[PDB]
């Protein structure tokens, strides 16, 4: 599969997170 | 919201950017 | 153009590739 990478962010704190497919 | 991570290229340079969703 | 990335995962080997529009 392949895995795109996102930050999650809210009130100024962010988190990378995969979004995978 | 989610950051995605892209190098934005023209012709000779490119540039990392966020697009914001 | 812009040129995202993604994680292209098989069996075991797992390799950043770009993904150009």
């Amino acid at each position: 599969a392949l895995v795109f990478f996102a930050e999650d962010c809210g009130s100024n704190k962010c988190a990378i997170i995969g979004l995978m497919v």
